[PDB]
């Protein structure tokens, strides 16, 4: 209604092929993203048509190759190593010594109950995992760790750092909190603590490649495809100076999925962040692939997951909204889902470069 | 029609909200993300209207409030330091040795004319710039910068690759191109090669806020600011091991802007690249605050640029095709609206941050 | 006797200078670096004189001009954050699910204690502190960090490695132990983890200059100083795409002091990390100064600290040998006596440098 | 003779092993560290004893079975990639626009040979190569890089960069040099600039060791040995975040030279910089190793080059001195000593790895 009145307040140049007609609802309008389906990907026993919101178009195709012959080789195998959402405030004091007071004071095991208690009344579904106090001279970054069930649950975390950062005014009433945030999180950057560390789902996901599979389907070599992942992937992204970009292009894959099932497009930065191993195995006659992804972070439930569109490709996967199994299973598939989906985006446009030869 | 008969097809679970009808078109429907104004952005002299697609809305204000503040401070001024897009194949040779020559021969500057003379076949549009190789053991890993009109031009510096690696065959003949990409570009990957030497458009965007401003409008001081600068951004960043992040969201503004006006959002890793600086002046009494950004990859021509929707959001800040004034214009006019855009982002969530002291 | 018969050997061109005569014995010789002293270095209370093997002799003058400000300044205060050397193995399985299993038991709780006294017959000073399994691909990346006492205790956490990885055959016989060492230590190379996560002694100092001996002892201000901290060692080394080396000349120091108490210099590079930080306190009238050192690598037993020459060094320290008050404690002193050196270091070249303007 | 006296001063606490006698003279004494030899390193034709002090002596040994390996094959073959010391000033303006204004300037060709004039009366030796201005806000970080002869060049390019600063007055004069170094150098710090860039020496070192050698000699095979180095010197050092640390051991071999040679042991960190690659080469029958070496910064020249035990060892190499041939041609041809040494260490201790299993 308004943001009807809206565009034309902004046209009084033409902003004509934007729609306004077609979303329920500061709106001026929307934009339109077509989803291209990759599949199937067989995946942990389960078949899923991924849905990729991207304007490329040969990308669906170069991803669909991908699942096609992980398809006929077993399909891919996924495992959550990690699973928990992290914020990292900055607070300080007069002195290191006495900011290194407050680290081992939340780093005592004997304190954690209580500092758990304050940050789950943050929600329901909060659960604290860990706290790391890193001292930077009378600087403290501390890194709070938690379960957040199927919500991204980046407002939850922060419920949960302010219950603790108020409850520490008791024994620390001399701290400075200088910033809710201090980027040792680290949200929406690429950073070495996500990588070493994790952030959201650890997840890991491999297939075995045959060597008939190899030469018939993939029109290349184990040998071949070993050496290029060596080549590009490990020696190339080393020589380019990369921080988690030891793979392809996890990037243009996370990416499609995410806004297709309404993430955060930003936090595409880190949940990009992957290894690509491929190694010959059974005396050099198959290809074991993998992509190791130490920081997707995904949610199925809030944000742009409830808009009408996205939920429609949330529920394609059946991962759409809370889990009835126990809350955090569908955020947990979803990662799975998305490193099935790169390893498949890996194998098709690495055999295409191998290939090419 | 056919994408119509092939959603049916899928559902025989349900994907109702994704609409179909309303597009112009493997595409099996299309996602809408809301479009917000943050405004206006006073840069180089001009008004914008930014247009921000994304499901936050506390993200389209939080940049208004910055838009404003610069709006009464003077607005932003940006300078472009760089522009050119890189393409960097690994080739091998025998030996170290043999690939040095590819080395000491591309990197001859009597060479130049003609390897400039080959690549810019690729198009009307192609004029390469430079090419730096690298050696790791018997590999060569071939930077190609060249600059590419108002289109990203990622397949005009590789059908330019392409004629410099063909005529390279006379001289070389015992080389061995391995892949078309050894992740020394590095694209969609976050790269020490890009921070140092940038891809695509390099810009700086910067204003000064008076004392008054500071005080009466962001509810906080300039040093309150250069101190959160330095210990969130500079320090913070640092002791999270972070490439490229040197600042507090400039992922989350560039995504928005990224995914209006139909750039790649998978291009969002490396053109949130950032370092954001605060420094006091005039004996302390106002705050020089800008973002330095090696990295900003876009179009406006090609890709998703001329759907209808995007069209009509680059169309609004007056970047929409090809430059009249000279090819290329409009693509560096839109990295500005970004870096400037950015450091509203900035300025807005730095001051919220600090002011909540 | 024979070292004197190969000398002879070498020239049948002429190693003259190279002395033979003056040290206890495959030898050809020995090379002489003169030893100078920085102090008195006020620290936790006690003073020190510092030695510092080096050529340059510009060196010890400007880290004895830190020491002296620091002197008149209240002397500087040391807290060890973290004290446990690190040993990575990569090992393989057939499938990342397998390595997986590896992680989650390693990573049990209930399983430590086992894994301790496994561990800790490496000698009577191994204590095992911790185990981090990180998965890539099918292969598993190890860290165990443990106790050492006063020796830097390389050989001793290897001997451990060993003892739980003959241990492990009992429940994974399918595992490959691909490399005791698999580069995720990080020995003797800059690494993500060592900066994140600690290695040896993690160590942080602090002193606080006042406004009139920042005035009329470094010939500067303190906000120059500040200023020059953010420009330089944060700024700067963020634009230069540094890892741990957010300081100025963190490794002259370190270098020199690890080269006379007869430390191994090649652990000088990851030893040299350092994030320097530069804070006005009290109005603006003092600044607080700081090195936050993650990863200090020392020893007082073992190795090279057993030589006449370096013996004497560590003894001037009062840090010589294995600690009477408890095992570690001559070692953690030695780090401390690090951290405090550099600090000066930084606040005499720091000084220097924004003086001149 | 006073340094005599000076010693009595500090026992009055024992400093009695530190030798007073043996070297010609604020020096209390001098340490002693012995010296072996690694050889013949059979390196582009000619044979080198290199000379390594080190107290660890397992190390000589694993360095020789390295030499060896290689002289049974062929030795080593070097490539000088790039000769250049650098000195990064940062200096400022009140403006981005104005401190883009220097860069654009500076980066001018046709400007060249004016501030090559300039910069050159720093020395007979120094010869200008280029000048890189990064713009980060309003500051710049200006990188000069000159060839400087057989002395590392410290000075040298620190005279030439005040030269080209006070030249700059005339048309800068609003220019503020707020250090002589910002860190963008980067000086005895790990930084990406430098792995990217280039530091002094860049070297590439390579060996070809045939099936037959690999097996009889070393203990182990081909593909065992190419595997170890993907996943301990590449996935592994990727995995623990590293920044040059892609190789084994450089660091302990670059140390053990520079100790010896009398090289500044603090430039080690930077110096240490490595890829090493190991590739199967005629059907998977031998293999081609590499190390590439992006900034080993050596001099034979100043310094403590010039002390008699020092000197000794590098006429040992032959190199002591300035060249007669040409200037720098010594310093040159020691750096490649060090990358061939480096190369024998990283197949020696990567063999014994391999061969372990
Ligand atoms: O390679 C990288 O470092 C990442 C890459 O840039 C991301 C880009 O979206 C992918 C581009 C791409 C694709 C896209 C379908 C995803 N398909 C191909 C099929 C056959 C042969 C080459 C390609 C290339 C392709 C074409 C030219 C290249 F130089 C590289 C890849
Ligand atoms: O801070 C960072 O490292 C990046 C950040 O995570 C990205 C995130 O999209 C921003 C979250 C955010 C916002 C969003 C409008 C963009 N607005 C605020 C307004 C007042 C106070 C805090 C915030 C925070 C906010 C709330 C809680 C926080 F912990 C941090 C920021
Ligand atoms: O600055 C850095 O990034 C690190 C530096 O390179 C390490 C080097 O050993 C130090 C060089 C140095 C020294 C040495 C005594 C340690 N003293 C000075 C005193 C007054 C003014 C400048 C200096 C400089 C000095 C001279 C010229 C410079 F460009 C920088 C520092
Ligand atoms: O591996 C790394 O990441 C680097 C390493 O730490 C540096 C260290 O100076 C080398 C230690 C070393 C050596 C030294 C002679 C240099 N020799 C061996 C011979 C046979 C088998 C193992 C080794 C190990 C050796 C022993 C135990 C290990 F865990 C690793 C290497």
């Amino acid at each position: 209604r308004a943001a009807s009145i809206r565009r034309e307040a902004l046209q009084r140049r033409s902003i004509e092929g934007l729609p306004l007609d077609g979303f329920d609802y500061m709106p001026v309008g929307y934009i339109q993203i077509p989803v291209g389906i990759a599949g199937p990907l067989l995946l942990d026993g389960y078949e899923y048509s991924v849905p990729m919101a991207t304007t490329e178009g040969c990308l669906v195709a170069s991803t669909n190759r991908g699942c096609k012959a992980m398809f006929i080789s077993g399909g891919a195998t996924s495992t959550v190593l990690k699973d928990g959402m992290t914020r990292a405030p900055v607070v300080r004091f007069a002195s290191a010594r006495r900011a290194s007071e407050l680290k081992f004071f939340l780093e005592n095991p004997e304190n954690f109950d209580t500092l758990a208690v304050v940050f789950n009344r943050s929600s329901r579904f909060a659960r604290l995992q860990s706290v790391k106090c890193t001292i930077a001279g009378k600087n403290a970054y501390v890194r709070f760790c938690c379960s957040t069930g199927d919500a991204m649950g980046m407002n939850m975390v922060s419920k949960g750092v302010q219950n603790v950062l108020e409850y520490l005014t008791d024994d620390f009433p001399d701290m400075d909190v200088i910033g809710i945030s201090g980027n040792f999180c680290s949200d929406k950057k690429p950073a070495a603590v996500n990588w070493i560390e994790g952030r959201g789902k650890s997840v890991v996901c491999e297939a075995v490649i045959r060597g008939e599979i190899v030469n018939k389907v993939l029109k290349t070599s184990v040998a071949a495809l070993v050496e290029l992942n060596m080549l590009k992937n490990l020696a190339g992204s080393a020589v380019a100076g990369s921080l988690g970009g030891f793979n392809a292009h996890a990037s243009n894959i996370v990416s499609a999925v995410f806004i297709a099932t309404g993430q955060d497009p930003a936090q595409n930065v880190e949940s990009s962040q992957c290894i690509t191993m491929m190694e010959a195995i059974n005396d050099g006659k198959d290809i074991h692939i993998s992509v190791t992804m130490p920081s997707i972070e995904v949610g199925t439930v809030g944000g742009g997951t409830q808009l009408a569109s996205q939920s429609a490709c949330l529920n394609l996967l059946g991962v759409k909204g809370a889990s009835t199994e126990s809350p955090g299973m569908n955020a947990r598939r979803l990662a799975t889902i998305v490193a099935g989906a790169v390893l498949a985006g890996e194998l098709s446009l690495m055999s295409a470069i191998a290939a090419g030869q």
